[PDB]
């Protein structure tokens, strides 16, 4: 009824045309979305090997959906011990790193989940088409996540910006809702698991104290922490605030994996105007060593992160 | 859960690859399906300018959906007085003739309806990209219909055969149900509006008498006539029988338009092994004069139509 | 997002509060709506050793829901031989006759099919309940059918007249689509299987002659037979016309059973100002000797059923 | 296609037949399920001058359905000032307290939100009914909430205990997912807004210290606050833990209202073996002076609420 019905493909296709493309991006994202519709539905009536299962089901629906587009060539998941090289007949120019169901086993309490993804391009003659083509996050060409909450959103970041598409469940199509979004300069909210982290935090500790009982003319920051990277980062895009998970134990700290949680998220944030830092290191410019390596991340509104860095500079 | 999930695009894409393609077919059919999901839904809760409206809504959703694929160039509908030439920036190599909602105003009685389509290719340098590129139905490269009944089916015929895909409404995807289908040689059923036609029929009259009270060792044909070309032809593909609408008044007889009802349907039938005849003329090889011209059609199981022709030969 | 939807459940309740007591009809119909829903989505996906199956599972379904509305005592199927008698702690005052999936034998062509149901009130006391309480004629409390077509339509024929509901596929409800339907006095369509009936047809033959060949300047009646009773009765309830089943070699010349098929439909047509005759008697007045008792049904717009019966007086 | 689904409606009825009379709860809850459904699909598409809106239309919706189950007499909203008194010919025995859309003010980030509802039985007679009949404490007949998250979960807290239902998005029903849930005796999570509460927090401050900083070798409690009450109470019902609202500068230090927010949740936690204290008294035992009476709620797994209260005895 919406008849200049901007679907994702519609969008992704007219951007390709401008790049003097070949199609693979569009075929790919098309393939990506069918895994996302089926995953959205798997979840929307979930609770109707054995224990783990859902993340797996999804993992295997994203690998098989991405192989069939003749667009991918190396694929990396939380779930697989090492990269999977797409067979020669179905290869294409793209490298996809993704987390098929972040939050996965913690959805009984109906918490908003997600699939997160980063897309690279193979630039090399051949190696053949190897895992070593796992390189710094500022080389990403597309990145984003699919959120599964009250409604299902595919937030997508590319060279030209960040766009928000929501699944219309009545036509099984992702339609452009929010367009070319930017993040608020600063904003009333901070997010960090304030338990344990408090006994183990760095200069975070002070920024937190500062955001609770402020010194200069203020009113305190509201705290919020869902416990799903996709739920706490998307809110941060939507309202403006800060998100951080550095937690010191594990020193390749974090818990969140660089290639597929941190670098899509950071790419989005930066493309919408936020900054994402390790505190000392800037996350999209860290160059990886392992496909499964772990990174500290802090992301959100520019001003607020600037704030934690200025604290961090005159500390250790 | 189905994970070698054969969607339409999946299918249409691996066939293109073999043809050493360019993409437009797939982009197109992709565009076609989004109009079909939205039309399926418009109908599935219909009854919840003014009087006519639905066929129109659909017409305008199929034109706008086909223009956005950079694949079409001339488009022809029941609804539009004359062809629409796709604007230069959005053009592609294909010509689509289609009936956006055959049956349209007769759906209050919840009768199964459909959108029917034929796809041509422009072979000419330029004319520019004109309506005259409306040529004989055996030149079609793709043809088929979307049925809207108990469930929603996109039956699609191409050079390699006829395939059946059903809409899974839980993932808004058309999935391959029935594959590479052929029609039964002969079969117990005939379809013709047996009212009026009886006071106005040709050698039909006798074939009908013959199918009611048979002479040689038989048992009578069951009659069935829904009154939607898509409903009565799809059953005919599915069970095997004969369908005919010649009705003599209008002598460019028929009522069904050649370019978009008769030639998709005939193409499907023939591609699945049936034959479709004007009785005297063979329908896909009739060459058109008008985009909106009318043709007599008889279609279905080979043997049964052969039967009406052999009657028709030794008559007028 | 439009705040006052007239669910079947509301409507039944507001007509029924204005009666009250243990007028269990509402939790009876409310449970009927849950299996009819359940069936509809099953049928809209059946496609995505068995000579019969989806229909025996519908059978199972209907029985279970009927029984758990502590509203029932004797149930009647096409499949189950014997009348099924509900057990003590789930008993309530009604007897319900139903055909769980008319046309399950034509799903393959996606025709149009439905659930027929006739409710009765257990009259004679503590029998406990076994078949006496089930064999009235014109004593139906409320009857009607579910049509699973383009959309799922539930027509309820009550004491007060006939209304139609639609399954709002989006909210999970049968919303009121027409409030007090009444048939066209004479229609323009005749529904009969003129194949293997034409030779075996009795008096009715003069009748079809006069419907095709018009004995004046009158314009001939249009043939229309979908071949699924839910489909032909409902179309005849909306565009008028005559529908008939006079089968001869199905010898109480009807294939159609009284308790489940014929009786619910004749109670709908009659509560909407239409006629249903056996051709000798009125179908509503026949007395049941056995549950699965076949019979003939001629039902339609009034002045047409009459036009046939005065032929039938003349005739035999 | 799996034949015996335990709809909320069946369950309520089978526990309730085993009570009987005018135990109207079933057409009351049955009508509650239709607006909760209706809301869910609205919220799953709100995205595809207004400082407030979807929630005033939910308000309108709930009121209308409540009233048409001829089951109600006094309704209580967050939006409407006064208790709304049902009119004579639609009156039935119950008083229902509800918050139509907790978190409507966070939809934009797709958090998780819900409908809270508390039912009461109009006690003192023919008042007619206006607010006396509405202000009990621990006298709730049944209460509970709708969580619109990944999926829509309806938790019903009854006399017999707590069970959870899921909206089967495909058949239009709340199917039984867990039959008699009881909380973990002590959880491992604490839910509180430590931002603009930390400085204003009273005794509760020692409590959060001892939940972060563990005074032994004990492992610290993990922070978790989604910031939408439906979301934090339900997660605390499944992984255990303490949830709290002690607001100080929201001065009966709680933002949360008793009749609609606090009371339904404390009746669920308690019927599932969990505690809800005001910190001085038990929240269930406070007496209502006005309908929109704010209050504090600490609710959780038993041995944790206790661990806080013995601090509170010590404290003040
Ligand atoms: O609850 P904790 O352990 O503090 O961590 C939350 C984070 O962990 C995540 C990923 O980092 O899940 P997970 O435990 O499954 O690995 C996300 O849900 C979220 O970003
Ligand atoms: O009912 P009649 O007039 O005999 O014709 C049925 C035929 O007409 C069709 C198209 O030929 O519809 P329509 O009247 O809208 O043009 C189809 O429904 C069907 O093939
Ligand atoms: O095709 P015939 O046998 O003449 O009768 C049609 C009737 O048969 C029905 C039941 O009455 O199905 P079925 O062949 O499966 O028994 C309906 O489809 C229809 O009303
Ligand atoms: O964020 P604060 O104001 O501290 O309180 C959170 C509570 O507020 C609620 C209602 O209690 O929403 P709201 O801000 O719209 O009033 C819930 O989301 C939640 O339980």
């Amino acid at each position: 009824f919406d008849t200049n019905i901007v679907t994702l493909t519609r969008f992704v296709m007219e951007q390709g045309r401008k790049a003097r493309g070949t199609g693979e991006m569009t075929q790919l994202l098309n393939s990506l979305c069918t895994a996302v519709k089926a995953i959205s539905t798997a979840v929307r009536k979930a609770g109707i090997d054995q224990v783990k299962k859902l993340d797996v089901l999804s993992n295997d629906l994203v690998i098989n959906v991405l192989k069939s587009s003749f667009a991918t060539c190396v694929l990396v998941t939380e779930e697989d011990k090492n990269a999977i090289i797409v067979e020669p007949e179905k290869r294409g120019k793209y490298v996809v790193c993704f987390d098929p169901l972040d939050g996965s086993s913690n959805i009984d309490c109906l918490v908003s989940i997600g699939t997160i993804f980063g897309i690279y391009r193979k630039n090399s003659t051949d190696e053949p088409s190897e895992k070593d083509a796992l390189q710094p996050g500022r080389n990403l060409v597309a990145a984003g996540y699919a959120l599964y909450g009250s409604a299902t959103m595919l937030v997508l970041a590319m060279v030209n910006g960040v766009n928000c598409f929501m699944l219309d469940p009545a036509i099984g199509e992702f339609i452009l809702v929010d367009r070319n979004v930017k993040i608020k300069k600063k904003g009333s909210i901070y997010s960090i698991n304030e338990g344990y982290a408090k006994e183990f935090d760095p200069a975070i500790t002070e920024y937190i104290q500062r955001k609770k009982f402020p010194p200069d003319n203020s009113a305190p920051y509201g705290a919020r922490y869902v416990g799903s990277m996709v739920a706490d980062v998307h809110r941060t895009l939507v309202y403006g605030g800060i998100f951080m998970y550095p937690a010191n134990k594990k020193s390749p700290k974090g818990k969140l994996r660089l290639l597929y949680e941190c670098n899509p998220m950071a790419y989005v944030m930066e493309k919408a105007g936020g900054l994402a830092t390790t505190g000392k290191e800037a996350v999209l410019d860290i160059v990886p060593t392992d496909i499964h390596q772990r990174a500290p991340i802090i992301l959100g509104s520019p001003e607020d992160v600037t704030e934690l860095l200025e604290i961090y500079q005159k500390h250790a």
